């Protein structure tokens, strides 16, 4: 569907010297995910005479141009982005013979709304924990506005956690939400640093209650009027006053009164350190 996968007997893609891995350093294994984006497969690569474990993605059996045209649209945005310790980098693609594979960081622990919830207590899950995971989230966030990405959807379902328990901001729109939408992204469909930030509170938010699910018992189609009447949510149980006052000044109505990325790592390195 149609006529680029229908029609080639073989995609004459550029090569790009600086990123083509060879296919034969890779050994393709399991699924990963449930398939929401793409076919990912979990895979060992060799040489990264040491294997190293790392995530595939390909295009599905039944995939159409567009989904072509995706894939290798978030293959060369990667290549923009440049290198972090906490985003999922791009590690290397293959273009030049057979099938289309666009090889990432894996991060073998999930997401990390299911990391905290697997984890909750009746700890494993204490402050310095959380702060750390906050703070990690943080350092990817500045590095990302550094190089001008705008994320538009920060959440933890979409942090991923590797074996060492690393932070790795994931993105799958390279190419529901409304809980983590600044007010200037929900109304006007404007999205800025500033309204990351947001997402960031709301997602600070989700690490302290462990893993909790953003403005229970209300339906999406009212936080329309609640932003805009000002509502916002509470301190999590597990949660210090100081930290709450970081969410808050994360969801102020105007942008330029939010903190930037660059504070809340401070401020978050600072909490870190006091233990
Ligand atoms: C709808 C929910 C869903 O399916 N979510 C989901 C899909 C796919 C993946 C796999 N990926 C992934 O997509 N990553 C990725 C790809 C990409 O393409 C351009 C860009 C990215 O960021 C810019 C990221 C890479 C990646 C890295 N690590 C992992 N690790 C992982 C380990 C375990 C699990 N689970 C295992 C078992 N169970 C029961 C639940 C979850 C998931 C992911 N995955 C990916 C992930 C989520």
């Amino acid at each position: 569907q149609d006529p680029l996968l229908a029609g080639l007997v073989s995609l004459d893609l550029p090569l790009d010297p600086l990123w083509e891995f060879p296919r034969d350093r890779l050994v393709l294994g399991k699924p990963l995910g449930e398939g929401c984006f793409g076919q990912v497969v979990r895979a060992e690569a060799f040489g990264m005479d040491q294997a190293s474990t790392v995530a595939v993605k390909m295009l599905k059996d039944n995939a159409s141009d567009k989904d072509l045209a995706d894939l290798v649209s978030e293959m060369e945005v990667m290549k923009l982005i440049g290198r972090h310790k906490n985003i999922i980098n791009l590690l290397g693609v293959c273009t030049q013979e057979g099938p289309l594979y666009v090889i990432l960081e894996c991060a073998a622990k999930g997401n990390l709304r299911e990391f905290l919830r697997a984890r909750r207590p009746p700890g494993p899950l204490s402050f310095p924990v959380l702060v750390s995971c906050a703070y990690q989230v943080a350092r990817g966030m500045q590095y990302l506005e550094s190089r001008k990405c705008i994320h538009r959807d920060l959440a933890a379902r979409n942090v991923l956690v590797t074996e060492d328990n690393v932070m790795k901001i994931a993105d799958f729109g390279l190419a529901l939400p409304v809980k983590w939408m600044a007010p200037e992204a929900l109304f006007d469909e404007v999205y800025t640093h500033q309204s990351d930030v947001w997402s960031f509170g709301i997602l600070l938010w989700e690490i302290f209650t462990l893993g909790g699910s953003p403005y229970p018992g209300i339906p999406v189609e009212e936080l329309f009027s609640l932003l805009r009447e000002g509502h916002r949510m509470d301190r999590p149980p597990h949660c210090p006053p100081e930290l709450y006052g970081l969410m808050r000044e994360c969801w102020h109505a105007a942008p330029s009164q939010r903190p930037t990325f660059k504070q809340l790592v401070e401020a978050l390195d600072k909490v870190l350190l006091a233990v």
